[PDB]
């Protein structure tokens, strides 16, 4: 057990005034990791007033002064990488082999990226005529709010807070109630790095209360949300109805992986595995519809079975473990229901499909890596995001067909193609309706690369130079040096 | 009167299948200008399918081919300026002295600007390592919808359709039911210029039906809305609940005009007049809170009274007319309610405050130019947007005070300062919470200059290079040329 | 015969005061096309004072006013395309099948592109602290000079004058003494479109006199030169000694075409043909070193010989003619000297190598399409730019080798690769030391694409957005609103 | 000090020239150090070293390069005082300046560019469904910087920072007057993790070492700071040799325009800072001060009062704010100009002679000097002096002063002092100078591009554009459609 976790407001831990708490569980054992205070409406208002005061100090500093502070936080994150990863593993159930190599490393990469860009944030100047010109300022939005998801807690906290802070804002961050612990550690790290009090406040709580209070508050200028497609629609509605906030949404997907007829099937199988079974399949960008040519389908299935047989579930801190439990028992129940739907709708179960049992598994929400084949576009498992380790294999005959079927979805997050052919790779990718496209790979998300969804998978983008800009608002200023003429 | 006005879908006028119609009234006479068909749910679906087909043809053309077609539309608009202006005056009540000099001229200015920028729309390329790089595409959103307001009907239709079309999209445009006529002429003009069938469709109708059907349609990727704060909040909510659409909102304001202690009061009075009584006060950016130093208030009031006396209401086609009726009789009733509110709360009526009477006015929706003084920050006329010819004059003592009071509003659209002092002009403007700021002038909105609101006055921007980009969506593409490594 | 050609200064033809003239020869017949006046030192001084006056009028116009004038020049160039192409064919010897399809079409494409970009030319704004900010202006250089080459006379005149004019400068253009005629026609076209007098002046003359006088003039702010590597080095030196002018240089190359081991040899042969024998080999970007894998060399040679046999020399105005004489008889003598060196140094002559003979050829400066094989890196024909129809075929064994040999040159203009493999194409191209790189094609130069040389092949770039910016100069302006502190 | 060597490939190495030169302490006349001079063979060795290091450097990730330059920034901040004392010994500038400006703003620029490395991006241009273009911003390769003597280490950092950040190696030739801090910077870069060969330093004289750099066939770009005459030679020899890209930051005769509504205390402070900082050895100095006739007398009085507070003395004393000139030959040239001002009829307001007495007789001191009643034809008004010599000129109306401010072959900087919104922007927009200050002088933020119009320069330094200018664009067309040959 850990000590009781409090709110983080204005550079210090503080008790919530809500009188409410919740528990976060270790998904591998079921033990209570901590009791956590839940922010109420009054706590949210305190956090906003704290953020308004800190934002003014932060914005008044020089650009390089802000850069240096964020870089100090990067340095602390690098030093504490392994410790934070262990905490993330306890809170999420993801293997340490993942968390120590990806979660903090790539979160800190984005913070480090934006820290260096702060001095490059510039407005524009537009000559109109000798006697008048326009210039623009990219001004901070003010106080912004981030709402996190549970699959990559500290990485999401860093990907939202880095551009927000770098753009001169304060952010109030609400982590998922499933995984609140690393966000609180990040808040301390920022303060240690010299971030002014109030610039990064963290309010654990449940979505129906703490999250809603943030989306309704009249002095928060922008909401950035990561989570499911459904929950996203609700947040975006409430943010508009209350105070017309700017919005960013990073939602789920049903992303297609297209294997071309000229692909090497070992490479294609390796990409499909990494696109489906990393983080136990709990990744928004996963390539969960795998399109394979009919002539290669049988051989591809064999190569998938061989690789799935290698997956190593077990002790999450052991080096050779590469597969974990799902984050919770309710989430596994939902994944199990999708698996049962696949069976009842006539998809062929290639492997997996059941809970794991026995010593070391009975206390966690483990599901075996699962692969369905003989899938068709009308099946529930093919149409809906599962957010578990469930691959759907679909046969196709020609390039025009596969593009059509890949695009025939309300989702739009990611896509990829496996082919050695120059023309085929670019030609196919240019026609796919997704924001994140991978050629002969999957999953890499460089700090420089803007990422987000088409269609129901998102609004706006994260990462890249454009996301620094999107956390500012443009003010246009006309200087009229000629004599003003009134017609009255 | 005109013949029953039909919908415009796929390069031709077509009858609505809704069985519903509405009337547009000439606000100068009360007569019916035309009966207009209202697009039904099935009509909207037809328009979307038409737009999808046209967008594909349009996007497949070269960038310069798109530029030439928009440039031909510009040429037709310049040629037909006077004819279109006369129709706009009939539909809106704005004097021909305005519509023939501003509405089409500045609408076409924006179309001409975006036509030339089409070839400069570029993605990026990012080296990761010798064996991998990223490039981005700025892809069309697809089909977008624009929903217009009634104060600048054809100008709004051009400011929305120009960046949308230039970015490679098709737009379905719903004009205000108050002023539907010039949008239909624009649709014909675009087709005459060579715009492919379906790329610009126009669907008259009422907001609760035709507008909502557009905000709900699953195949429309973005909604751009101009109108009131209230209706915007509804539009943004329904667009989210339906299909998670990207959104732009240009709403109203209560913009402050700050007269500095060193301002020339003849200039300040001229700016205040142009910021309040152009288009009979029906301009979202109007500077309807005029802050004047206490020591200058009496002299400024005298200068305003003098200039108000020069306003020339009359025949909207007469050369010397520079003031018109309001857009509709229901709108006049709301403006009269605000005026009575000002009287009942004790604001001092300096001039106006009643309808115009006599030959040539009894049949039009005329409100006299009205000025209230001795106003305070809590009065209803000071807090709420009136959208009529009602100036509120507020006394103030010092610079810090006036900046706070200017900013103490949920609105955020525009602001201005009158001062000959270098430091004062930039110092004050940099502290105002508004997207559109004028120094020693008011109202000019160059095609190059991004415009839109802070806080409740808007989401996103129009005009400028940034708005061409905001009608595209970013696709990031990673080319991995090294061997892909799976951990399984 | 044509009338004596005069200088074009300040919107009209005017007599030179040098007392000197020169003749331009029709390379198909040896006849004198025209006597042309040569601008002397005083004529250059007159042209600069004219340009100084016109530049002020031009820069004082609005951006869109300049845009519209250049667009009118585009419209005239489209209408007169065939007439201008016929004159270019008479002056250069290039077939009408080329000049009517490329020279004016792509020249006007660049003018049309930059006309549309004028309003997007913007400076920057940089906040330093609450009390100080910087903004930048992109100001015209003033009077700039362009010095053209003889292979693409009017295209070069357009590619230099379009960005210079669009950026607000006046340009004095000196066409090659070999090909002066179409530049004078362009000057008339600009005046007809509304270009202010003095903004585009044309001074025919010889390089040692008129060209040098321009490079030395103290009131010319920039020189843009297209021509041979040697003459460029001299122009750049003389510009520095005089008044430290900005410089752009587009010089020749010895560009490599790399045929990969997996290439289709018909495609490779087609690309090699277009890279060597268009415009009778007089293209700076030609792929005159063709690297072929040893295993495919014999077959590649056979495919080249088959296509060379199809080349159709003849009447330059006939539709089926696709090969012309060289631009002048002295240039033919130099090409023949290079061919003789190839023979004497042991390269194997596969075809051509002599003048064309018989009726319709004896009086023109014809050289047969020539192909050498078994070439080695030390041969004169492999190391030096020939600027005639002479392909050198070189065998190679592995990818590392061909990259090294492709790069082992002082030239750096263009390069290309023929391969269907995704990784091979990007991997190889990323390692080549050239500014213009083509994958599975050759020769296309879109207006959007910056083009220029590495190493000895050039300084700066033409086309693209960057070249518009390179015809402005940055002024940085700091506004200090805080109290200035002196240490004295 | 010990005899100073070349720095090639991460180590000090003896020169192969057999030649050396001396750097003099301008405060005492003593020899500070004997310095080895790089010969033509040393330059070729430096280039081959740089070619090797650049490939290692460019192959690293962008953030790996960023981190290494940031470590160099951290070392520079820690050793600010040590480097500043060395700079003061070599240049004669007061420690009060070198410890506050030279390294601080040098490191500021390095720190700025370190953060921008990951933002360096090419473009992508769709042509049609079957073809697109993308561009790469590739390193130039090996570039050379040739420095001036007034801000030795700052110039070394302002040239090397964008060059290194863009993925190039730089060979740096410091001025022979002031070679010492550049060698220190080379050690700091290596300590920070910079690959061997990426920053090589070759001391030597301009006529030999500098010329050998401009002539070398494998150097892709030259960045030069110095005088117009040497610049014309550099740019010519760079073209004649191998057609190198060239950037030049030359001198100026920058005008300071005092408006009719200016506060004269503010104007006098700006004129003082624009003329007597670094003993007047600043390229951007506002050495033509235009004052309205109606205020001329009062302005002169305010200038004289501020000149009287100038504190020449021990360059390591806290209150010292004025030093000797960088060298004794430079002083004779400055005295030549001062005597020209006297003989052409300018009125001497103060100064005009060397400083004398204990502690000054052995240093290259020139007193702060002010001329008034100046006219546009005078030599001191037309030519850059690069010493502490202010020229005051009267004017009557705004159009006149703008014409006269612009009537020069120089174009580096300019400024206006006025509280009026319209006057400040209106006048500045009409001045033909690259660096313009309103109600201030001298501040040169890392973000702000700076360089000259007309004879004052080619290209710019600082800002995002200068990072880009140390790359070359490669355009790449991908044709996915079938290629059509007409043959
Ligand atoms: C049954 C019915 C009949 C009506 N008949 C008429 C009539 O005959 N004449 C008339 O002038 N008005 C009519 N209205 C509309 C009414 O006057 C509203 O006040 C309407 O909002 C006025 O639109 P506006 O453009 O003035 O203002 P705003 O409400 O600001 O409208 C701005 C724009 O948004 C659109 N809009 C408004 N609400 C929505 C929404 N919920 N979803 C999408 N788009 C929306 C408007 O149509 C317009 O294009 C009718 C409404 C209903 C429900």
């Amino acid at each position: 057990r850990m000590a009781e976790q409090q709110l983080y407001i204005h550079g210090k831990f503080v008790a919530a005034t809500s009188g409410k708490t919740f528990e976060t569980i270790n998904p591998a054992t079921g033990e209570v990791l901590a009791t956590v205070q839940a922010a109420g409406r009054e706590d949210v208002d305190r956090a906003v007033k704290s953020a308004q005061q800190g934002q003014k100090v932060w914005a008044a500093m020089s650009a390089m002064a802000r850069s240096r502070i964020l870089r100090k936080a990067v340095d602390i994150l690098r030093e504490r990488n392994d410790e934070l990863a262990r905490l993330e593993t306890l809170d999420t159930g993801k293997p340490l082999s993942e968390t120590a190599a990806v979660d903090i490393v790539t979160g800190a990469d984005v913070l480090e990226y934006y820290a260096g860009l702060i001095p490059a944030l510039e407005g524009s100047q537009i000559p109109l005529r000798d006697s008048s010109f326009v210039y623009t300022r990219r001004e901070p939005l003010g106080v912004v709010a981030g709402i996190g998801a549970w699959n990559y807690p500290i990485q999401i906290a860093l990907w939202k807070s880095a551009p927000a802070l770098a753009a001169g804002n304060a952010m109030i961050f609400k982590p998922s109630e499933v995984t609140p612990l690393t966000a609180l550690k990040l808040a301390e790290i920022y303060r240690e790095a010299g971030l002014p009090d109030g610039v990064f406040n963290v309010l654990p709580g449940i979505g129906a209360e703490t999250g809603q209070y943030l989306t309704e508050h009249p002095d928060i200028a922008k909401i950035s949300f990561t989570g499911g497609v459904a929950s996203g629609k609700k947040v975006m509605a409430n943010s508009a109805a209350s105070s017309l906030k700017e919005v960013t949404m990073e939602l789920g997907g049903k992303s297609p992986l297209i294997i071309a007829e000229d692909a090497n099937l070992d490479l294609a199988a390796d990409i499909a595995m990494m696109a489906n079974f990393y983080s136990s399949g709990q990744v928004c960008t996963n390539g969960t519809r795998v399109f394979v040519p009919a002539k290669f389908k049988a051989e591809f299935e064999h190569k998938i079975l061989e690789r799935v047989g290698r997956i190593r579930a077990g002790d999450l801190f052991a080096d050779d473990t590469n597969f974990g439990p799902l984050v919770s028992f309710p989430h596994r129940q939902n994944v199990l229901r999708y698996i049962e739907s696949g069976k009842s709708e006539g998809a062929r179960l290639l492997c997996g499909g059941d809970v794991l049992k026995g010593e070391g598994f009975d206390n966690g929400a483990w599901v075996a890596p699962t692969v369905f084949t003989d899938c068709t576009d009308d099946m529930t498992i093919v149409r809906e995001e599962i957010f578990g380790p469930v691959m759907s294999i679909l046969s196709y005959d020609d390039e025009a067909e596969v593009i059509r079927r890949a695009n025939a979805t309300e989702y739009g997050l990611a896509a990829g193609v496996v082919t050695p052919d120059l023309n085929r790779a670019h030609r196919i990718i240019h026609q796919l309706e997704a924001g994140i496209c991978w050629i002969n790979s999957w999953g890499e998300s460089p700090a420089e690369m803007p990422v987000g969804g088409y269609k129901h998978s998102g609004i706006g983008r994260e990462n890249g130079v454009m996301t620094l800009q999107s956390y500012t608002q443009v003010k246009s200023i006309q200087v009229e040096m000629g004599p003003f003429q009134s017609i009255f």
